């Protein structure tokens, strides 16, 4: 039974050693490519014998090139040749071979990629090791100019901050490296990674341990503009970590960081002095806007006073600035601009040179400065030479909108009716009847005129709009019967399977009678315009259901259109309801389950770390039209909840594998409630084969989050509950996200699970402090709602103990701060949300702690402006004498 294959490798293996290495290693190379019975008894006897062709054989080659660098070579290509194979995982060979053939154990620095495309079943099922990964910063950290080990670095960083949730010397040795990688080296756009790394390793780091070395190595950085993606790398963790720094200390190393946006600023106007290059100045007058907010508006309107495809970015980054800087100035600085794009719009080009102006104007005098009547005077003659340009080209899409917007000039009602010729039409539309229903409908054909011209777009996004169409007439149904016609005779003449105006484009406008007759049964007399669209809907479903050929786009995108349900009680989704369940009853649902019974039957970084991750989001495009009816089916069968039972063969067969099923084990998790326990033990067993170092405890959050709605009959539901949590409580290492979900689950407040019972007191005592600051504390109000009489005294106890746990812990004083300080403040503000508040003993015990020396006067005036002033001081009073506090209450 090939019980000799063992022996003869050994033996090929011991005659290649540094006698003949010549021969015996090629036989060896050719029985492990013939591999016969080798993939089946490695996962079983075949241990040894894969383990020797990555330690056996490297300890051979070590000893027979004991000059000559092809030995190094042909020994990586027969590790890579053993490799290839991707049946096995060799998790325990991963930690050996691959650090003894790394730069980390005279090197080649070949078999880097080899390693970093090795992590696939390695890094992804067991990283507790993680030597290598820190053993790379110290390799790249010398001269070795190796795009290819910093990627690998980089790759193996992300790994450790993803599934280990760990990091190394508290992002100091690569901060080290990477200021001395700035001054004078290679491969820039490979070593700007540190600051990927530095963000993504953010995790219980302050502002003073991120911001120490940030401007040092942005003054290098400015200087030098070989990489642009390090550059950009650079300015993004700047703009996520000192901005946040500055907006923290100005709503509570400062020279430092003027200095440093200083510098930005001045880099800036020099880059502004294509699409990547608009984007680029878009973002560079952002950050400049950041920093002037804390005479800066002044000499920044001095400095944009001081092209086209320029003047458009220009007018587009000012009020990309001003949203992003709020608080904005009506005075010279913002006039300025006005008065300078009041003439902007000079020649022929409709590239939105002179747009935006308006934009910027309406939202500042809407906002904050200064109801002025010079500045609204320009602005309406600026939106008058605007309409008498008519742009209505290209920039008219948001121009004409937001000088719309601006009061609600009217002379526009003729080019909004006969704007045939939807991001232009529809925002017209919705700008003339935003002061009322029938405030612009002075013109009894102006309703007609835009029905008419509104057949050209059937504009997918224009659905909601049937609702502000049929709004103007006001209870006068004038040329409504003419529109609903109009569809009618429209859908009638174009009818065809394969040709253009599909089933989304027939289903687009069978809600607009929903929205006009049913919205303002009601609508359910005009069965003709609902039948007539089911039966053009329902030709392009059945004849791909059993087509299951090549370029399916239309099915998949006609799928997607019609997938807007209500799934609730609305006005718009409460009209749309009837045509999403009513209409369609069982004319496709037989169809749609039929196909998707069939398809059922029938960069790359993410990729490389984790195969399940890469399987979660960006596994692959096969299918994708299956996916998108297989959601719209789902989405259906959720609003109908006629032919309820369509929904329940679909469950079978989701759940009947099993790698490639994430999609639907995902699709199945967003959705009788009782009998529903299949899809919750389909879940035990995919986390059960999954190492649960993915993103998919997020989407199992949903799922459990509908276990608890729903939820003898709910017996083996609380059982499936309880074994996906223990999967995270019972370990409680390496993920720092599962805290999250199992939180929010403990709404509906009554050996190692049987303290889960309904409580979730033990798992959100323990996930305080190990655990990220400022997150679990979120969730506290859940567990003081709604209390009772007991349930009163249950949560002071609760309360207590956490205080308790969490004054029991360089800056670690500042990591303790927020997690004892804040903490404490939120717990009290959500125990003083109704009821038993007890606010008094935790103003005692901050006190003794050194807690009230944050500004917590600050903090208790937030929380108090529900009440009067003062109130729970004064209310403190009777418990405060409660309180060895004969100076320490005081």
């Amino acid at each position: 039974s090939l019980v000799l294959n063992d022996l003869l490798i050994c033996c090929r293996q011991l005659e290649h050693d540094r006698a003949t290495e010549r021969k015996k290693e090629v036989e060896k190379f050719k029985r492990l490519i013939r591999d016969p019975e080798t993939i089946k008894h490695l996962d079983r006897d075949a241990v040894f014998r894969f383990l020797q062709k990555y330690i056996q054989k490297e300890t051979e080659c070590l000893r027979i090139a004991k000059k000559k660098m092809q030995e190094i070579s042909s020994l990586v290509k027969y590790f890579i040749k053993c490799a290839n194979r991707r049946a096995p995982r060799l998790k325990c060979q991963e930690l050996l071979n691959y650090i003894m053939d790394t730069v980390k154990d005279s090197n080649i620095l070949l078999k880097d990629i080899l390693s970093v495309r090795k992590y696939w079943c390695e890094i992804s099922q067991q990283q507790w090791l993680e030597l290598f990964s820190v053993y790379f910063r110290l390799y790249l950290k010398p001269s070795q100019d190796v795009h290819r080990v910093l990627v690998a670095r980089i790759i193996h960083a992300v790994t450790k901050g993803c599934c280990s949730q760990t990091d190394g010397l508290n992002s100091k040795f690569l901060d080290f490296f990477s200021k001395a990688i700035q001054c004078a080296r290679q491969e820039k756009s490979s070593s700007g990674l540190n600051h990927i790394l530095a963000a993504l390793t953010i995790f219980l780091k302050t502002l003073a341990v991120n911001f120490r070395i940030r401007v040092c190595e942005l003054g290098d950085e400015i200087l030098p503009t070989l990489l642009y993606i390090w550059t950009q790398h650079r300015l993004n963790d700047s703009l996520k970590e000192v901005i946040i720094e500055l907006f923290q200390l100005q709503i509570y190393s400062t020279k430092w960081r003027s200095i440093l946006y200083n510098l930005y600023d001045l880099l800036v106007n020099e880059i502004s002095h294509n699409i990547a290059v608009k984007e680029n100045l878009i973002e560079l007058m952002a950050d400049i806007c950041h920093q002037v907010f804390n005479p800066w508006l002044q000499i920044a309107t001095q400095l944009i006073s001081k092209l086209s495809p320029l003047l458009m970015i220009l007018s587009q980054l000012l009020p990309q600035q001003r949203h992003g800087e709020r608080t904005p100035y009506v005075l010279r600085c913002l006039t300025e601009v006005a008065l300078c794009q009041d003439k902007r719009s000079n020649l022929e080009s409709s590239q939105k040179s002179d747009l935006l102006k308006l934009w910027n104007k309406i939202w500042c005098i809407t906002f904050r400065g200064i109801s002025s009547e010079q500045i609204q005077a320009e602005n309406f003659g600026l939106l008058g030479a605007i309409i008498q340009g008519s742009l209505v080209e290209v920039d008219r899409e948001f121009w004409k909108l937001f000088t719309g917007s601006a009061c609600r000039p009217a002379v526009c009602c003729l080019t909004l009716a006969l704007t045939t010729s939807v991001k232009m039409g529809i925002e017209q539309n919705m700008c003339e009847v935003n002061r009322s229903f029938s405030l612009k409908e002075s013109i009894m054909k102006w309703l007609l005129f835009y029905q008419l011209e509104g057949d050209l777009e059937n504009f997918p996004h224009l659905v909601l709009e049937k609702i502000l169409v049929s709004l103007t007439m006001k209870n006068c149904k004038a040329a409504m019967n003419f529109f609903q016609s109009v569809p009618e005779c429209e859908h009638h003449q174009k009818d065809k399977e394969e040709l253009s105006f599909s089933e989304v484009e027939e289903l687009f406008l069978q809600t607009t009678f929903d929205k006009m007759d049913f919205l303002t049964f009601s609508v359910h007399q005009n069965l003709k315009e609902s039948l007539d669209r089911c039966l053009l809907g329902l030709s392009e479903q059945l004849l791909n259901n059993y087509s299951s050929e090549i370029t399916n786009s239309e099915t998949l995108v006609r799928c997607s259109r019609l997938l807007v349900g209500v799934l609730g009680c609305y006005c718009y989704m409460g009209v749309i309801a009837e045509e999403e369940a009513y209409k369609s009853e069982l004319f496709q649902k037989a169809k749609s389950l039929m196909q998707c019974a069939g398809e059922s039957i029938t960069a790359s970084f993410i990729k490389k770390p984790f195969d399940r991750g890469e399987v979660e989001s960006m596994e692959d495009d096969t299918n994708g039209n299956l996916m998108e009816v297989e959601d719209q089916s789902s989405m259906n069968l959720f609003n109908d909840y006629s032919q309820s039972t369509i929904g329940a063969i679909n469950p079978l067969a989701e759940e009947y594998l099993a790698a490639d099923i994430r999609r639907k084990l995902l699709m199945l998790i967003d959705s009788h409630l009782h009998m529903y326990l299949m899809l919750l033990k389909e879940l035990p067993g995919e986390e059960y084969p999954l190492p649960m170092e993915d993103v998919l405890e997020l989407l199992k959050p949903l799922s459990n989050v509908c276990s608890l709605y729903r939820r003898c009959k709910t017996i083996l539901n609380h059982v499936l509950h309880v074994v996906k949590n223990l999967g995270q409580s019972n370990m409680d290492s390496e993920n720092t996200r599962d805290a999250q979900g199992q939180f929010l689950t403990v709404i509906g407040a009554f050996k190692y699970i049987f303290s889960v019972r309904m409580a979730l007191v033990n798992c959100l005592k323990t996930l305080l402090e190990a655990d990220p600051y400022s997150k679990w504390a979120i969730l506290n109000v859940m567990g003081k709602d709604f209390p009772v009489n007991e349930v009163f005294t249950q949560f002071l106890a609760d309360n207590h103990h956490q205080v308790r746990m969490l004054a029991a812990e360089s800056s670690r004083l500042l990591k303790a701060l927020p997690l004892k300080l804040q903490q404490t403040a939120f717990e009290n503000a959500y125990l003083k949300a109704q009821e038993g508040m007890r606010e008094m003993s935790h103003s005692a015990e901050n006190p003794e702690t050194l807690d009230e020396i944050y500004n917590r006067k600050s903090v208790l005036l937030t929380l108090i402006a529900v009440v009067l002033s003062c109130s729970p001081i004064c209310e403190k009073q009777a418990l405060f004498a409660l309180c060895v506090k004969k100076v320490l209450e005081k």
